[PDB]
Parts: C-alpha cells; sequence; structure tokens
C-alpha cells in the first residue's frame, strides 16, 4: 500500500488518489497507463511525460499542455488533471489525466472492414473536431488513425497535439525536401517542396490520407523514405498541372517535377472499386495536389457524403484564435520547464 507502481519498469507515482496502473502503450518520450481513480470512481487514461533533458520535448508538452487547458470539443480529448512535484528542482516528469478510450482507428483498421455507415461518421467527427481546432487557428499537423481515440459508443476524439502551431501563412515557404517532424505517410505533397506546413490545408491532406485508409484498410501513401513520400503521392495524382506547377518557383522542386515521366491521375473508382461514389468526391476534393485548391473544413462538412449528420447549429467553435510565437520555439529548456511549471499550477496540490 502507498507503492509507487511500476509499469514497464517505469515508476508511475500517481498515488494516492490513481492506482492499479496498467499499461497501454508508449511514444518518444512518453508512456500512457490506465489508472482508477479513487476520487471519481472511474477509470482514466494517465500519460508520463518526461520531457526535461530535451529541449524539443518541452515544446511539444508545453504546446500540448498550453492547448488542450484551453480546448473543449466533443471530439477533442481533453485533460481532466495533472500532476508533478510540488517544487521545480523536485520535478522530473508530468502525468497528464485524460479520459479512456476504448481504441484508436489504427487498431480498428488492423481489425476490422468498417462500414460505409462508420466510415462515415467517423469522418463527421473528425471534421467536426477539426473546425474547432482551426477555429482557433490551430493546426494539428499530425493526424493520422493513432491519433483518434474511439470509445465503445463510437465516440470519436482528437489526439496528441504536441507539434500543433498557429496558421502562419506569411512565413510558410521553405526550400525542396526540407526535414519534418510528423509522420511521413500523411505529409502532403507541398511538405517536400515548398512548405513547413503552416496552413489548414495540411490538415485537411491528412484528413484525406485516414477516409483513404478507412476505405481500403490500408495507408494510400506508405512511402519508405522521405523522397518515396512524394514519389508515392505524384504515382496516383499524376503530373501537376502546368497551373500548379507555376504556384512552385523553387528551383529545384520545379526541375525535379518537371524530370518525371507525363502521368495522368488514377481515377479514385478504379483504386477504390467498391467505395461509395460520394465518399470518393469528398476524397478527391481533400486530396487535391495544390493547396489552394484543397476544399477547406467548412466546405468537407457541408460535402454531401456527411449530410446525415451535417448540423452547422451544434458544431461549435472556439471562443477565441490563439497566437504562439515563433520566439517560443527558441527559448531555452529551463524556460520551457518554468511555463510547464505555471500551466499545470492550477492542479496543485494533489
Ligand atoms: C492521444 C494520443 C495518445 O496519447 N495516444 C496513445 C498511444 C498509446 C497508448 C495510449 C494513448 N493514449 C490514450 N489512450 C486511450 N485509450 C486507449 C488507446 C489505445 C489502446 N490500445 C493500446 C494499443 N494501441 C496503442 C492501440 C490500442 C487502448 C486504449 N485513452 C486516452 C489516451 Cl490519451
Ligand atoms: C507524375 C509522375 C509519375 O508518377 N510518372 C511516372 C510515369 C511512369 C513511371 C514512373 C513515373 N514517375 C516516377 N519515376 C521516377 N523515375 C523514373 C525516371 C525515368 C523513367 N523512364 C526512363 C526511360 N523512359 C523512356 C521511360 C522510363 C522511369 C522512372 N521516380 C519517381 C516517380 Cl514518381
Amino acid at each position: 500500500p502507498g507503492e509507487v507502481e511500476m509499469v514497464k519498469g517505469q515508476p508511475f507515482d500517481v498515488g494516492p488518489r490513481y492506482t492499479q496502473l496498467q499499461y497501454i502503450g508508449e511514444g518518444a518520450y512518453g508512456m500512457v497507463s490506465s489508472a482508477y481513480d479513487h476520487v471519481r470512481k472511474t477509470r482514466v487514461a494517465i500519460k508520463k511525460i518526461s520531457p526535461f533533458e530535451h529541449q524539443t520535448y518541452c515544446q511539444r508538452t508545453l504546446r500540448e499542455i498550453q492547448i488542450l487547458l484551453r480546448f473543449r470539443h466533443e471530439n477533442v480529448i481533453g485533460i481532466r488533471d495533472i500532476l508533478r512535484a510540488s517544487t521545480l528542482e523536485a520535478m522530473r516528469d508530468v502525468y497528464i489525466v485524460q479520459d479512456l478510450m476504448e481504441t484508436d482507428l489504427y487498431k480498428l483498421l488492423k481489425s476490422q472492414q468498417l462500414s460505409n455507415d462508420h466510415i462515415c461518421y467517423f469522418l463527421y467527427q473528425i471534421l467536426r473536431g477539426l473546425k474547432y481546432i482551426h477555429s482557433a487557428n490551430v493546426l494539428h499537423r499530425d493526424l493520422k488513425p493513432s491519433n483518434l481515440l474511439i470509445n465503445t459508443t463510437c465516440d470519436l476524439k482528437i489526439c496528441d497535439f504536441g507539434l500543433a502551431r498557429i496558421a502562419d501563412p506569411e512565413h510558410d515557404h521553405t526550400g525542396f525536401l526540407t526535414e519534418y517532424v510528423a509522420t511521413r505517410w500523411y505529409r502532403a505533397p507541398e511538405i517536400m517542396l515548398n512548405s513547413k506546413g503552416y496552413t489548414k490545408s495540411i490538415d485537411i491532406w491528412s484528413v484525406g490520407c485516414i477516409l483513404a485508409e478507412m476505405l481500403s484498410n490500408r495507408p494510400i501513401f506508405p512511402g519508405k523514405h522521405y523522397l518515396d513520400q512524394l514519389n508515392h503521392i505524384l504515382g496516383i495524382l499524376g503530373s501537376p498541372s502546368q497551373e500548379d506547377l507555376n504556384c512552385i518557383i523553387n528551383m529545384k522542386a520545379r526541375n525535379y517535377l518537371q524530370s518525371l515521366p507525363s502521368k495522368t491521375k488514377v481515377a479514385w473508382a478504379k483504386l477504390f472499386p467498391k467505395s461509395d461514389s460520394k465518399a470518393l468526391d469528398l476524397l478527391d476534393r481533400m486530396l487535391t495536389f495544390n493547396p489552394n485548391k484543397r476544399i477547406t473544413v467548412e466546405e468537407a462538412l457541408a460535402h454531401p457524403y456527411l449530410e446525415q449528420y451535417y448540423d452547422p447549429t451544434d458544431e461549435p467553435v472556439a471562443e477565441e484564435p490563439f497566437t504562439f510565437a515563433m520566439e517560443l520555439d527558441d527559448l531555452p529548456k529551463e524556460r520551457l520547464k518554468e511555463l510547464i511549471f505555471q500551466e499545470t499550477a492550477r492542479f496543485q496540490p494533489g
């Protein structure tokens, strides 16, 4: 009693309110457990984050905490509680308490073919969530099936906001083949050509890839390495039009694109011969090569595919947009640590 429960050889020091911990899964500097909450008498998810040796991990922890404490929406995961030591020097890790969900879309797509009904309704919930996120000018930037939690009543919640940023269209440009952090398979084509992923179109692309994946139970663009990802995308979308090329003036990007043999766009109905044609039309508009011609989240919700669920009076938006200065990303990790201490203060003490 009063012990420190181990999860996979890692102490999870969340007693006495939270006990009976079981492993759920891991990310790069994070481990998630389920636990019993003795105060609310229910099982919860607890994420242990140990970020304070790396500036980039600190950036991501603060970013996710600042965003999720300020968001409240049915299709976005909430923060219920945060535990950390009483003093800054003692604080070596942070525990984020969240609603325990049954599964993720990744798991579900590995285990079963979805009906059209389920595909449609998951897509709607993803877009409903994303409307709220984008209404605060926040970009998720890492939407994929494993970042979509699902419970036993088919409720879906978006999670993992560690790579989120504010839409910043004035500084989106970068060079050809610039390094990128988000999961390769869900990266839009422009990430590899001229874009830092600072506009809302990059989340729409990822949602397109998720729809494709829900229709066929496999990733649509599974690149084996950075450039291969672009090549997979162009293999299906075909040779960009001249109008779309003329929006790219990075010389190396254009010359790469212009070196490829001519190829016409593959008909979605040929890749997805047994899918609803309305779903394929929406997929077409989400996976457009040119980010400027890609459908917006509002337009996607209004699309005929989602018509059984579409209800703009029941699709709320955030109070107010958010701002995060570029200079945050240059703060020493000791300063990020103090901001995480501050942001988590309102949940003290145990
Ligand atoms: C939301 C992003 C994130 O933290 N994802 C993640 C990754 C691994 C483990 C847990 C987890 N987060 C949460 N999980 C749940 N519920 C839940 C998710 C996944 C499973 N399975 C474990 C094995 N695979 C990772 C998928 C199936 C079970 C339960 N609830 C809340 C959070 Cl934050
Ligand atoms: C939109 C573009 C597209 O997908 N078109 C295309 C059409 C046919 C085959 C491949 C491709 N594209 C790719 N091809 C390459 N490299 C490559 C270079 C030359 C050739 N030739 C050599 C001689 N030529 C006469 C025919 C084949 C083949 C492949 N890398 C990446 C890709 Cl994505």
